[PDB]
């Protein structure tokens, strides 16, 4: 469990960790700050694609979602601003920070995604 080593990254941080070795980059961890941010519980978040489609609503731009998808096929850190929706229906502007995690060979094996509310 080196995932716990990564989990060590955990001040009001809101992030998820994704398994890049399955086709949809399923969520294999989400911290309490993230669940609290979006109003969904850990159980409602786990195993979903890390694109967080479940946070999509009317104001979510196709283009911003597309940037995140492209990032998840790359190997560089990327920052995308996107409109997300909490479980209660409220919309928050979000800066998503996609961070690739690599192995000794330099292959991407995970992503960490951090989320920050934007004004």
């Amino acid at each position: 469990t080196f995932l716990d080593t990564i989990i060590r990254k955990f001040q009001s941080r809101k992030f998820i960790i994704a398994n890049a070795r399955v086709e949809n980059c399923a969520v294999i961890y989400c911290n309490d700050g993230f669940c609290e941010l979006c109003g969904y519980s850990r159980a409602e978040v786990m195993q979903r694609p890390c694109t967080c489609d479940f946070l999509h609503g009317p104001r979510t731009q196709r283009r911003a979602a597309a940037q995140i998808a492209q990032a998840l096929l790359g190997a560089e850190e990327r920052k995308v601003e996107i409109a997300f929706y909490r479980k209660d229906g409220s919309c928050f502007l979000c800066l998503v920070d996609v961070v690739p995690v690599k192995n000794e060979d330099g292959a991407v094996i995970m992503f960490i995604l951090n989320f920050e509310v934007v004004m």
